[PDB]
Parts: structure tokens; C-alpha cells; sequence
């Protein structure tokens, strides 16, 4: 059976069906609208009623509220509005039929083609991976023929996200450093025949100097990898690449400087920075997206042994500078630093890193938007016009010299680990990475407090969020118009 | 005898001197540069050296390093530099002639007669009124006769910033809620007769309808007051007020969700962010700029007692909306819906409130900048702009309605006075702030972050800072013309 | 003589673990070895005519899944046993066998010096190295020495009271931390007090000297170095 997710708009006499549920209200001689009357108050935004046998072919019709019509950019939540209306209802419509185990759909593209897919696919995730209890796997198709270019690519962005919610949701003993990095390669190469991977054993990670990353290393069995993933979609071979980082922390335990108890499974998403470059990079080659893109994840596990590093310590990064160790827990930061000067080598047009690293990120802006710090407002201005689009927002942090100093403590070394102080502690880690680069155009998302769903985005369940996933593939997007 | 403050650029041959460096060296024929020549090394910004006998009126001669002659704004930090390097040059070079206890000192304009005035008089202040030990208190004069207008505005820029500081540094059992409303009503009139100070009882504040403020009040035996505040400079006396809130606790133990006791001593400085509007107010009737300007700041004591709020209890606001108080130490949030409640009364042109509000701003800016969440880009322009000239930094964060669905929590209230979760906590102290505004230009200001200084700005001696008041002067300033 | 050092270079707490605040100065935990061997490079480059021997057990303090466990039982060089109750007092233990092996030189004084317990920074807080003796004579002679200096020593209680508060029996002959929380460098003094048979030993517990931030104004804010010229300077008499 089919069932059929079908959208109106808020209050005329009669609020307004989108085309596809007028011509199903045709098609049933007036039944729809007639009972959706019957049947009780006007649907606001985000709101379903479902509806049985009004039609042979759809047993059940989802009716869902899309707000207003009128809906465009809010100039003071700096998204489009529409767009999350239209996300935010076809996922409610999906997920009642799909509660009532119907496995397939029909979506109405609601004016937004491009959106009803996100909202559906993103709405239709699960992660029962390693449950007995699955759910009935639904599959949501475009109702119609008119813009399925616009459906699929939304399929596509909304794919990328779900590939990261999946890599981040996974337990870190199933996804160990390797076993991250094949799941990456077999994405990629599926992507695109344009695509290089190399799985870089720790023989070549010492080769290359890499101090401060072997040092979070050494303290877990697990053996870590470098990831370094080739796009090269350019039909110029030579045109230098935009290059991503992402801190790739499987689990982080905190080393000796140990995390508290309480909630400590969610750091298996510390790995949420590689899990979102990657996902957009494989995002980048289905798209076919003209322009060559390098990405670097640094895979390791941050775990408390004899062997691991201690409080105190210096370590030395790749570009020779010290790097006092204070705190074992600030272990990104470290594996970031030498990740950050091997990627000056690809001569990159722009320095993207995304990494989970502060709860301070979360205390300061808590999922309401991912913060940036970057030493260009030109980067910044393109991935702000990029959240605008995908509702995925970005708000800027300050790149003050003012926390540079707090860090640049010297005592034994060059540079500290953690800032002087606790106050700012986003911003004393990001001044911290601005140590490492040289680069004009380098942006430092920090993912840390858009990690986790609850309730906060209403087209996603509660879990990890592959956050902001979508806001990478549309400025990639952008970037190679 | 006198000491003279004189400054050089950074590194040609010679470094320059200033006009009055250069002019004090031809005449003490060529000295002044031979003994800089052979003491040492070239002063960097802020670097001072101390020569003596030079010259029979000038037995000490500080000489200071300014930075960069070419300095202007620096696009990556925010601000003015070259104002940054004269504010922090003189202010060294003066504390040098204090720690000789010399009582007078001539100081060079450096190209900015107003940023030297504003280094010396912020460099020499210090709170030492209650110690036996005290200072010498030196008088800074402006060395030469060209441009005693821009010296003097500076004077009236760093005192308005003083009196906010010896206001926010006098321990709380001094500085109850009347003690403040009196310095800051005989100071006010002491700025111009075009004032008028209203120290509301009591027995006033509960005709208001009250509420919040009230409950917040009941736990301690110190009288509350509401401080009403008007500085008609408008030739037009009907001209819409600006009106500046702020809000005044004058000691927050925290109430019954009581403090920890470590440092709870800064909370004498919870009356910062009336402090800061009010001395503005003074330093804008002292600068006879033509507009009418009304100061609010509720102010009480939060006291842990027999009567005090308690945890989960349900409070009105003078718009009628009930305040679950979930948590007593957020009481500011609960003084500020009153007063910004009253606020729209005078049909005001703008609300701009401050607050020391959050632990929150802390973590998440720590002093590089003040938190200012707004409904306007307009305002958000001008308090940025009005920043980069006082050096005394801003940074906007998100009114999102993310924040809001957190704190409109039913329960048993119309709104929560703390956020479901504790994640963006200066974001939902805001959020909860919005509910009691309908102005379409409002700024809230942070303050929290910015309360004290350790050795973040260096014209600042370790204690209560009184920032952003020079902001909010600029601020008025700009408005005014 | 014979000086003896707590050599860890890094105590984590090991299975009872560090909170993670200012961990990073355990990597002075190695205090005692620093200051022991440092005055006796300093007795050779003096040519003091005495003989001395430095003993400094060097070792780091780490959890793993080979680590100590609360509670385990370890029996010393002299066939003690010795409940491991807090695996972050550890220095105990490995003075403990140290302590012992400095017997065997027949010496004339026996003084080791060790970070050993936060109990001594509440106490003193780095105006004086705490010293606990079973010898006035010692006392005397390291008292007059810090005079000197300026680098003071103080004397504190080597009492039964604190004995009979880590003699615990229960799995081993002695505990190697004190029943209550009360008079910590007392009962871990007292614990040390069991491996020595010697009529002039000196414990120096230098743990609250360890840093410097303001507190003595020729030397810069960082780790310190206190007490090794009181000890350069008793060596110095002891010579004469
Ligand atoms: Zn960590
Ligand atoms: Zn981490
Ligand atoms: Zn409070
Ligand atoms: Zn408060
Ligand atoms: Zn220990
Ligand atoms: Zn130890």
C-alpha cells in the first residue's frame, strides 16, 4: 500500500492546499477537504491528521500544516522559514505512516521539492543497527514527476547528514579508527571513480613528525589512522584545493585527566568532526561538484593507561613548536594541531576544521547554531549565506588576541593546552588552533553543542545530530557555482 | 615637582618621538635621546623607562613606548588600536610616577589627547578608601594648551568609568540599595540641573505592581528602591527618552538556591549593570549632550531567610505574566521584567538594559567582549561602532526562538525562570528577557564576563573594571548628534 | 650518611585518581630525589671530607590494568605487610623498602626528604619544610642550618598517637594510610617511623615547599627547589 503525505497552509474561508492536495481533493470529488473540516481545528505548522480510505491507492493520507505561504527569510532567526515549515511537516507526515508500518510514501514536494526530500529523509532516519527491534524501513518518493532534480539532490543532502548521524550514533568498539575510515572509503569510492583514499598506518604518522597526535595516541591499544580522502573534481588537475579537517577522537575517555561518569557514552560523537567533513565530502563527489577537495581526519581513541600521556607534559607538533599538555581531556586540540599544519602542504585555497571540542561551545550557544571562528569574513559571510539556506545555523565567535595571550602561558612550553583561565574556554581553544595555521582563510566550526538532538530541530529523533553537515554541501555547493 | 609622561614609536635610524618628545629632546639639547640611546633597548607598546634629572622642573621623565605610529583599526580585533597603544602606554607611564609617589604629572597628548586622558585617569584610579594604606593620588594635567577639549572629554570618559568602579567595588553592607541611589542622585545633580532623581520606596514599587522585583526583595531586611533616573537634554522636553535599565543587586548570595561560598565576595559587583547606566547618565548630562535620557535600576539584596523566595514558586509580573522562580539565584532575570515592563511607559526612542547577568557570558566570552542579544541590527550597528572607538568590545548573540521554546516551559507559569536544560544559558536569560519587551529596539548587554579585570586590558589596575560604560557614553555621543 | 629521596616522576594517584585540577605539578613528585642528589652534587663540588651515599627509588604512579589495587597486600624488604588502602600514597611504599635498604650502610644519620602529603601544605604551607625526627640532636643541627639560609625547617610531632592510627591491623601489619583523615603528614610520618630502626633519622616533608609563586622573592614563580641548600649547609657543619 502507499501512503500519501499531503500539505496545507495556514489561515479566507478556506486554508490553502498546496497543487497536489487541491488536485487529490479533485481527484476524491471534495471528500478531502470535506472530512479535514469535519474533523476538527485548522492544522498550524508541524501539525498532522491523518485520514483512512478517501482512495483506493492511499489507504492513508497524512495532511500536514506548512504555515504560512508567505514564508521567506527571517531576518532575525537567519534562516528561511519556509523551508523549515516544509522540513518540519513532511517528517511528521512521514513518521505517521510509517508508525503504522505503510512502507512507502508519497510526498507532496510542498513548493520546495528540494526540502519535503530533506524533511523526509532526515525524518525517516533510525539507527536500530544492532537492535532486534527494528522499525519498518518506509521509502518516502517524490509525488509527481515535475522536479525530481530537486528531490533528489534534497535526498542527496539529507543522505550526507544521515551517513554522519550513523558514523557518530555507532559505539566506538564497532567504530574503532579503521573502521571509520573503510566506512569512508567504500562511501567515497561509490561516489565518485574521481576519489584517492589513503588509510595512513601509524609507520607513516610518525614518519611525518606528528607529536601531538601520536601523544593522544599512544595511551589506547587501538591503532590509529590518518584519513586523507581526494576529491578531485576540477577539470583543472592542478587548481588547489578547499581542505576540510575534522577531529576524528573515537572515544574520549579523557585520558588520566578522566571524564566524569555521568553521560560518558556520548563521547563516542567525538569523532562528530570527522563523521561531518567526511559526509559532506562524500556529498560533494555524488554531486558532482566542480572543484577539488582534500579531507584530513586524524583517528585516534583518548583512553587512561600506563603508556598515556600525563598532565604536564610537552609535546612537540609537526611545525616543531611545544605544546605543554596541561589537561589530558584537552586532546583535540593536540591531534588538530598537526592535522592543521599538514594541510598547508595541499597549498589549499581555504582551511575548513570541524571538531566537538568544547562543552563551552555548548554552554554559550547550545545547539541554537554551531560557532565559527575565522580569521576571514569572507568565509564567514559564505557559510553564514549557507545556514540561511539549510536552517543548519552558524553564529561567529571572536578571534581575539585576548585568549591568544591566556594560552601562550609559556612555563615549560611554547603554547598550553588549555587556556590560564576557565572563562571562554571556546574561544581560548579555537585561539589555540589559530596557532597552527598561517593560512588567510581558515574557519574553526566548533560541533560540540549541536552534537545531540532531543526535541530542538523538530525533522530529526532524538540521537546524534550530524550537524552541520548540510551547511558544508551547500557552501561546496555555492563555492563551485 | 612634576613628572612628564612622554611617548615613542616603535622602529630608520631613530624610532620617532611624539611633537612633545621631539621638543622636550631639542630642549634639553639632545640629552633625552642620548641616555634613551645608551639605557637599553627600544620600548615596545606599552614598555615604559624612567630617566631622571633631565631637567630641573621634570626630575622624573617616563618615556613610553606607543606601538606602531601607522596604528588605526584593526579589522580582525575590533577596535581602534592606536587608541588601544596610547590608553595603555600612558597609563603605564603614569603609574610610574605615582609608585615615586611624585604628585603631579604632565602628560604628552601622543596624537590623541583623548585616549591619553582616558589611560591616565583610568591608570591612576584605585579603591582604597576603607584601607589606612592609602595611595598617593597624583594629578595627570595635559601637557601643552592645543587641545584641552579632547584632554577633558577623556577626563569625563574614564571618570564616568571610575565611578562605576568604585560603585561596583564597595563591599555590599556599604553600598545598599539607598546608599547607591543617593551617590548616584548627588552626582547626578552635581552634572546638571536639567535632572531629576526619583528614589522610590516600597510602598511605591508595590502601587507598581511589582511582583517579581518584590519577591526577589522579601528575603533580606534591607529596603529595596527603585531609582528613576531623567536627564532632560533635549531642547525638545516632549523629545522620546532613550531608556537605560540596569540591574542592581547589591549583594547575591543566591537566595536559598544559595552560592558556593568560594569568591561569593564579588557579588557586592552584581549592581554592576546599574553601575554602568547610571554612570553613564552622569558622564551624559556632564558632556551637555542634547537628549533625554531616563536611568531604571530596581535595586535589593538576594538573601537566603525565613521569608525568602522559595524554589518553584510563582510570582507576578507587572504585565500580568506569571515567573516560575525554579531556581532564586536567577533572580536579576526577575528585578529586570519589572523594570523593562515600566520602561515602555516613556514611549521610549530605544531600551538598552544591563546586567551582570549570567556565569554563562563568562564561559562563553570571558571579558574579550560584552554579550549584547538584540531585536535590532540598527542598535547592534551603533553599540559596535560606538565599541571600536572606546576599545571596549561588543559581540552580538543569538534572540532565537530556540532559547524561548526552553524557557516557556508551562509547568505551572506562563514562562520558567531558568532554561530546561543548562546548555545557552546567557541565550535563555535573554530569551526569558524578551517576554517583557514589545519595543522594536532593545539591547540587552551581558555584563558578567566583563565584571572584573585580573591583567586582560592593561589600563586597568586587578578589580571591578566598571565596563562597558565608556560604550554606552560613545554610544550616546554618536546618538546625539 | 645517608640521604634518601620519593623519586616519582609522575604520580597520577594511579587506580584512587588525581582530580585533574593542577595535576600537572606531580611532575615534581620526584622533589625529594631532586633535592637529596642535588646537595650531594653540591657536598662533591665542595669537597666536604664526609661520605655520603643518595638512595632515590625512581619510579612514575599510573592506572592501568597492572596497577595496584585498593586494598592489596605488598610486603616490604623487611617482610612487613602493608595494606595499600589509597593507591595515591605511594610514596609511603616505595620509602618504605628505601628506608630499609638504607641499613645495610651502617649509617651515622639517615634523612629522607619527600612531596609526600598535601596534609603538610595546609599545615605549614611553604613558610617551613616540616621535619619529623626521633633525634633533638638532628633537629638542631637542621634547625641552624636553615638559620643560614633563610630556607626554614620546623619541627612537627613524631607521637605513638599517630602510630597506633595506621597500625589498622585488619589484612596487614601496618596501613598504608591513616584511619581517620585528621594529622595526615603525622600518620604518614608515623607510617615511615616502622621501617627505621636508626636512633638519628630525619623525614623532611617538603611537599608545601614545592612551589613558588611570591611567597620568597628571589626566585621566580615556578617549582622551587626547597630545601637543598639546608641541607648543602648542614652537610657544611656535619663536615667540619
Ligand atoms: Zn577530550
Ligand atoms: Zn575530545
Ligand atoms: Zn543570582
Ligand atoms: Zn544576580
Ligand atoms: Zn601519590
Ligand atoms: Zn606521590
Amino acid at each position: 500500500t502507499k501512503g500519501l503525505v499531503l500539505g496545507i497552509y495556514s489561515k479566507e474561508d478556506e486554508p490553502q492546499f498546496t497543487s497536489a492536495g487541491e488536485n487529490f481533493n479533485k481527484l476524491v470529488s471534495g471528500k478531502l477537504r470535506e472530512i479535514l473540516n469535519i474533523s476538527g481545528p485548522p492544522l498550524k505548522a508541524g501539525k498532522t491528521r491523518t485520514f483512512y480510505g478517501l482512495h483506493e491507492d492511499f489507504p492513508s493520507v497524512v495532511v500536514v500544516g506548512l504555515g504560512k505561504k508567505t514564508a521567506g527569510i527571517d531576518e532575525q532567526e537567519n534562516w528561511h522559514e519556509g523551508k523549515e515549515n516544509i522540513r518540519a511537516a513532511v517528517a511528521a507526515g512521514c513518521r505517521q505512516i510509517q508508525d503504522l508500518e505503510i512502507p512507502s510514501v508519497e510526498v507532496d514536494p510542498c513548493g520546495d521539492a528540494q526540502a519535503a526530500a530533506e524533511g523526509a529523509v532526515l525524518g525517516l532516519y533510525e539507527y536500530d543497527d544492532l537492535k532486534q527491534k527494528r522499525k519498518v524501513v518506509v521509502s518516502a518518493k517524490l509525488h509527481g514527476s515535475e522536479d525530481q532534480e530537486a528531490w533528489q539532490r534534497g535526498v542527496l543532502f539529507a543522505s550526507g547528514q544521515n551517513l554522519a548521524r550513523r558514523l557518530m550514533e555507532t559505539p566506538a568498539n564497532e567504530m574503532t579508527p579503521t573502521k571509520f575510515a573503510e566506512i569512508v572509503e567504500e562511501n567515497l569510492k561509490s561516489a565518485s571513480i574521481k576519489t584517492d583514499v589513503f588509510i595512513r598506518p601509524k609507520s607513516w604518522i610518525e614518519e611525518q613528525e606528528m607529536g601531538s597526535f601520536l601523544s593522544v595516541a599512544k595511551g589506547s591499544e587501538e591503532p590509529p589512522v590518518f584519513l586523507e580522502i581526494h576529491y578531485k573534481g576540477s577539470p583543472n588537475a592542478s587548481e588547489p584545493p578547499l581542505v576540510f579537517v575534522g577531529k576524528g577522537i573515537t572515544f574520549d575517555s579523557g585520558g588520566i585527566s578522566i571524564k566524569a561518569a555521568a553521560n560518558m557514552d556520548l563521547m563516542r560523537a567525538d569523532m562528530g568532526g570527522a563523521a561531518t567533513i567526511c559526509s559532506a565530502i562524500v556529498s560533494a563527489a555524488k554531486l558532482d561538484l566542480p572543484i577539488n577537495i582534500v579531507g584530513l581526519a586524524p583517528l585516534c581513541e583518548n583512553m587512561p593507561s600506563g603508556k598515556a600521556n600525563k598532565p604536564g607534559d610537552v609535546v612537540r607538533a609537526r611545525n616543531g613548536k611545544t605544546i605543554q599538555v596541561d589537561n589530558t581531556d584537552a586532546e583535540g586540540r593536540l591531534i588538530l594541531a598537526d592535522a592543521l599544519c599538514y594541510a598547508h602542504t595541499f597549498n589549499p585555497k581555504v582551511i575548513i576544521n570541524a571538531a566537538t571540542l568544547t562543552g563551552a561551545m555548548d554552554i554559550a550557544l547550545g545547539s541554537g547554531a554551531t560557532g565559527v571562528f575565522t580569521n576571514s569574513s569572507w568565509l564567514w559571510n559564505k557559510l553564514f549565506e549557507a545556514s540561511i539556506e539549510t536552517g543548519d545555523r552558524v553564529w561567529r565567535m571572536p578571534l581575539f588576541e585576548h585568549y591568544t595571550r591566556q594560552v601562550i602561558d609559556c612555563q615549560l612550553a611554547d603554547v598550553n593546552n588549555i587556556g590560564k583561565y576557565r572563562s571562554a574556554g571556546a574561544c581560548t581553544a579555537a585561539a589555540f588552533l589559530k596557532e597552527f595555521v598561517t593560512h588567510p582563510k581558515w574557519a574553526h566550526l566548533d560541533i560540540a553543542g549541536v552534537m545531540t538532538n532531543k526535541d530542538e530541530v523538530p525533522y530529526l529523533r532524538k540521537g546524534m545530530a550530524g550537524r552541520p553537515t548540510r551547511t558544508l554541501i551547500e557552501f561546496l555547493f555555492r563555492f563551485s557555482q
